RNA sequence: AUCGCUUCUCGGCCUUUUGGCUAAGAUCAAGUGUAGUAUCUGUUCUUAUCAUUAAUAUCGUCCUCUACCGAGGACAAUAUUAA
């Protein structure tokens, strides 16, 4: 229940954005972003796994249709 | 009284049906064996079909495009809560 799907990532969006974003609520085990190789750029999600369970659960609360980069962004458990 | 439906009864067609001939064309009694096949009689096991819910989000195959890779769409159940 530490990993959480994040989607609705704006271009400028990297891991190192999500880190910032998401650390106030806990520290971060890790960020993985899938990319497409022939254009260099991410498909617009992300996954990021905290190392508390409450502190992802905290998250999803208040980062769920919260915005980032000008856009509004969904946060839930990836599973 | 008339029209339509249904049940029952009955008449008509029913050669639609007996498609040649001769010396009725001729003739006229029975088990011997086996194995093999078929039928019947019992000996044995018949009564029933089996296995939570609500809400939210999203590896394999197929098609298309671009240069094995990437993107999009569809299909195949998964997660959480509460008796």
């Amino acid at each position: 229940k530490r990993v959480l799907y994040v989607g609705g990532l704006a271009e400028e969006v990297d891991d190192k954005v999500l880190h910032a974003a998401f650390i106030p609520f806990g520290d971060i085990t890790d960020i993985q972003i899938p990319l497409d190789y022939e254009t260099e750029k991410h498909r617009g999600f992300a996954f990021v796994e905290f190392e508390l369970a409450e502190d992802a659960a905290a998250a999803i609360d208040n980062m769920n249709e919260s915005e980032l980069f000008g856009r509004t962004i969904r946060v839930n458990l990836a599973k």
